[PDB]
């Protein structure tokens, strides 16, 4: 059992992970002077069908948005990659307050809240679960998201969030094409980690966006009204949902700008 508590926070999981600890762990700090622009990056393809989109689901620390994975029909492609990629899911992470709540941060700066879409090799795994440990199984999008003007993209998922107020509490969320979140420019860093909560798994290739999307601190206080607790207890808030950022261990951020 984890989570972003005191007890069973960031800081205890390598008690039970010791992953946690190793070389490729994200999130990072992203230094623009120290990163080292590829010409090989290809442009980031992302190409999504709004009928994979299936379920919303409260996992008690979060949110998932699951999408149908049995097919090639939403694809990730281009970047550093050969291979092409399954959408799985996606989510957000956010803070206490509008000061934190990415997990990335670039040249020092925390944003408010960060998106990730998650996709897993279908061109050389069967499955996320065969996938999802492998040094090469997952790819994932994060885009830092600025407190500011109302994003009205992000407008399904908020209200979706209604029917699922509680933990294990899911719905059918359908029709959704989730490139509509994704900024305008996909100029992007690039580098080995990892998932950025249990199991931790040094399985993702992350695409961090240089281009910010935003959200508005009431859209940021709709995540935060989310509860952690089961229906009939009483209400603990999803405060936050971010892990500090972790040391790069000798690694190299790529720019594809
Ligand atoms: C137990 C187990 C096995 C396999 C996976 C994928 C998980 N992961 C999750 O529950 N969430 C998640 C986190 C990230 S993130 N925050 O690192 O971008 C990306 C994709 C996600 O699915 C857990
Ligand atoms: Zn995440």
């Amino acid at each position: 059992d984890w989570g972003y508590d005191d007890k069973n926070g960031p800081e205890q999981w390598s008690k039970l992970y010791p992953i946690a600890n190793g070389n490729n762990q994200s999130p990072v700090d992203i230094k623009t002077s120290e990163t080292k622009h590829d010409t090989s990056l290809k442009p980031i393809s992302v190409s999504y069908n709004p009928a994979t989109a299936k379920e919303i689901i409260n996992v008690g620390h979060s949110f998932h948005v699951n999408f149908e994975d049995n097919d090639n029909r939403s694809v990730l492609k281009g970047g550093p990659f050969s291979d092409s990629y399954r959408l799985f899911q996606f989510h957000f992470h956010w803070g206490s307050t509008n000061e934190h709540g990415s997990e990335h941060t670039v040249d020092g700066v925390k944003y408010s809240a960060e998106l990730h879409v998650a996709h897993w090799n279908s061109a050389k795994y069967s499955s996320l679960a065969e996938a999802a440990s492998k040094a090469d199984g997952l790819a994932v999008i994060g885009v830092l998201m600025k407190v500011g003007e109302a994003n009205p993209k992000l407008q399904k998922v908020l209200d979706a969030l209604q029917a699922i107020k509680t933990k294990g509490k899911r719905a059918p969320f359908t029709n959704f094409d989730p490139s509509t979140l994704l900024p305008s420019s996909l100029d992007f860093w690039t580098y080995p980690g990892s998932l950025t909560h249990p199991p931790l798994y040094e399985s993702v290739t992350w695409i961090i966006c240089k281009e910010s999307i935003s959200v508005s601190s009431e859209q940021l206080a709709q995540f935060r009204s989310l509860l952690s607790n089961v229906e009939g207890d009483n209400a603990v808030p999803m405060q936050h949902n971010n892990r500090p950022t972790q040391p790069l261990k000798g690694r190299t951020v790529r720019a594809s700008f």
